[PDB]
């Protein structure tokens, strides 16, 4: 699967759910209006990405990169915020997934499937119980990230995320290039065959809360996956 | 922390919860009596194990070995498994953790936080949809193993586990030497410091169901952890 | 360290050694002229890169991206490849590094010290005796790759490489997105602080042989690294 | 391949090269006579170990333990080390492999093919630039350890090593339990299939120098490998 949005236009290639909307300048707004309380937005590439193949046991490798900005509104504290994720094709927004559950986790499940790279702007009770405030986490089947690094969340600042999944070694690795010329990285060993079905969606889920809220605006997104085949 | 049980005595050094009992000949029985119905058994080292140190940021390495056997009773089908696990101190047998949730996962949560190596004798819907029947799995925060290998579960047969956590690369590795002299291995990169508090319990959880059950008898357990205070 | 060459200017930001030169249309040619016969070319970022810090024991994370094309000349078979590499600052083109040694390995040593991602166009004796012909490899201290993946080398075809080093888990991961919309990835655990000194060059090395040769023309290159000071 | 030496007898099960001999009480002495200057000793299991299989592409897993003591020679500084290593079946002590090269590396090459866990008693210039004196390293195709931890080398003190190779994740993990009951660990991702042929030796190499020397006495050694032939 190969795609490249250098901007977003309604062209039938994406699937919006909840409060995700294409605002002009070709911005993917998640949510379109953060003043609405407790938004949940999904923005999925419109066809399934094969990530593994039953006949071969082969797993896909992929890279995706996206540039985005999270932004305060106006004196509200920021939440919740925005993820890139793989979920079973057929999954809708889960129940009991609002706010700090990022539109990807119910909350009560268990049970609960999903690989995510989260850009978490709000410290919940389960969050890197560090004094991390904002953080970049990798989630596997849990809102409690299996790894996470501090994120100097800067309102309106361009963040450039690159995520590589290497099927050979089963590593998901993330790098986020900040406007200040620094990078943050975090990685996690995940075998996609162990935790997800052979076809998933890829794309974003973003939430906000009330009074807590922020913009999650995605400016570009490229994605390349390859499943061998045999 | 360093201990070595060549057999088990009820000497205050372990905490037994639920159906865990010392049974004949210093065998740690989990459960003592599988005829009972659905059993959940915890046997934990009775002192919290320091796995990382907040001051220095150092993380413990460890090596642990245990030998055990799982046995059929009677003509019942086998379930559910026995796991070695680390969890935050204050860990109690969670609610909703019967059967396939192996006494460590609250099926109606979401907030499950533990690291386990599972010896899982019954394929649940969330189990490796490889065709694995029995399997050895590594779990973090989820009953869906991040990695797993299959297990030739042989009733009555001695299994010899060795698990190495290497804090330098943050890999948990498991080898199982089977009665036939073969070994099974599985590993997972896990940053202990990111998924668990400074002090954890180490020990075992095992469940049985109804009608599915089996014995899980632990014969020996040694553990060495070293945490750099510089 | 942060830089981003959308093309290459003769601007003192790089060090060129051997046959490396800025060539037509702002491209980095390695070598500038393959017709010559055997070439070795180095093009290094001209400032040492700090990749670990003595006081904290911290290791740098980085992400680097570069677009490049390798091209046949015109009937010769291709050799030898181009690499992205880290080497001890003060690196010169090593003795005995011609041809398949990629300008990074002194073949009569032993003391070779470097981390490289190679795009190797020619199967030498030590190359994946898979039947791989061209391959993308991760090299540490040796010309024999620790991990390699097969590479559909297409003459004149644009390749877009991304390499992420995550200091958290110590994993170097490569993605190369090919013109056909496929990607190849390869990944390797590498502790930069075990294998390299605290200041390194980043850059490229490329060689051609006689008769075997090809162009390696790099079009763009961005690099962001972050080393923590506390 | 499975074996277990609780002591070493002259039973033709191993292959001894250079100064490896069975010494008093079935100790494997490497060198037998540390008064000799610049000793090299190999002690290999005398049957190849299949570590991977061409037809299926599967890699073996293995677990191995051995206990050994390194001991000073009075008035002499200690060198150089003892290593557990895998090398192509048919491997011979390399030329130019004395002293710091541990009988595994030809210091004038290239091209050295092996995987080793070294117990290195003599800090060479290429040794971990940590301040380590003695250290336990993982070596792939280089004398310069891909990873290392430091070793509190104590003359005459029992060391208990456990090494697991997990073919699933491709990770070599070492634990070493010291006489004081602390453990040291170190791991490295190495896909044996990328670096070694199908059949390998497993065993030990040890060197001394002049005037530096020490005994490397091995007391016990067990090994279990399993290679999936489907
Ligand atoms: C500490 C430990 O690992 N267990 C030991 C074992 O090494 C030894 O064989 C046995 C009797 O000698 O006592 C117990
Ligand atoms: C790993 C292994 O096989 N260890 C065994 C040990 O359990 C046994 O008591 C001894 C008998 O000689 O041989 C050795
Ligand atoms: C390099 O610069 C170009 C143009 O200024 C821009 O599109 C891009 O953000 C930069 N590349 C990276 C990866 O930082
Ligand atoms: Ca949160
Ligand atoms: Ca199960
Ligand atoms: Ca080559
Ligand atoms: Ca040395
Ligand atoms: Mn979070
Ligand atoms: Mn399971
Ligand atoms: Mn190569
Ligand atoms: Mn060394």
């Amino acid at each position: 699967v190969s795609f490249n949005y250098t901007r977003f236009k309604d062209d039938g290639s994406l699937i919006f759910q909840g409060d995700a909307k294409i605002w002009t300048d070709g911005r993917l707004a998640m949510p379109t209006d953060p003043l609405v309380n407790r938004t949940t937005s999904h923005a999925l590439y419109a066809t399934p990405v094969p990530i593994w193949d039953s006949a071969t046991g082969n797993v896909a490798s992929f890279i995706t990169s996206f540039s985005f900005i999270v932004s305060n509104v106006q004196r509200y504290p920021p939440t919740d915020g925005v993820v890139f994720f793989l979920a079973p094709w057929g999954t809708e927004i889960p129940p009991n997934s609002q706010g700090g559950y990022l539109g990807i986790t119910d909350s009560s499940n268990s049970q609960n499937q999903f690989v995510a790279v989260e850009f978490d702007s709000h410290p919940n009770v389960w969050d890197p119980k560090s004094l991390r405030s904002s953080h970049i986490g990798i989630d596997v089947n849990s809102i409690m990230s299996l790894k996470a690094v501090n994120w100097n969340r800067v309102s309106g600042s361009l963040e450039k995320a690159t995520i590589i999944y290497d099927s050979d070694t089963k590593i998901l690795t993330v790098v986020m290039t900040h406007q200040n010329g620094q990078i943050t990285t975090i990685s996690q060993e995940i075998d996609l065959k162990t935790v997800l079905p052979e076809k998933v969606s890829v794309g974003f889920s973003a939430t906000t809360w009330n009074p807590e809220r922020e913009r999650h605006d995605i400016y570009s997104w490229s994605f390349t996956s390859t499943l061998k085949e045999p």
